[PDB]
């Protein structure tokens, strides 16, 4: 099932090498979707292309708090309504490196260190997903 919210494990948790997939199609009257990468209850990684704002926000929170947001993009918003997108997270020992449609668009050092306790993935908002790998 890929109805959102969409949650799954990440098998051992995170580590320096493991790559995220995550595949499907911005609604055409979509505001904004996330996806986050869990561990307790705090988001280690929060990414989240906001179409109202234009922007795609990196964030991490924790114990409920949200610290500030990263949101630099080298070119245009990568997602955009309706149009279809395969986001690719890659795990490395200082950071997460996020590309687009294979257009690399950040990288977001990590602020939670406890990699292999990230093991769960949310999918949620206005998007129709299509493919997970985890």
């Amino acid at each position: 099932n890929l109805a959102v919210p969409f949650f799954t494990s990440i098998p051992n948790g995170l580590y320096p090498s493991k790559s995220i997939v995550i595949s499907g199609v911005v609604l055409s009257d979509a505001k904004r979707f996330q996806i986050n990468l869990r561990c307790g209850g705090d988001i280690a990684f929060h990414l989240n292309p906001r179409f109202d704002e234009n922007a795609v926000v990196r964030n991490t929170q924790i114990n409920n708090s949200w610290g500030p947001e990263e949101r630099s993009l080298p070119g245009s918003m990568p997602f955009s309504r309706g149009q279809r997108f395969s986001v690719w997270i890659l795990c490395e020992g200082h950071c997460f490196k996020v590309a687009v449609d294979g257009q690399h668009i950040c990288e977001y050092s990590h602020r939670l260190m406890n990699l292999p306790d990230i093991n769960t993935l949310e999918v949620a908002g206005d998007i129709q997903l299509t493919h997970v790998e985890t």
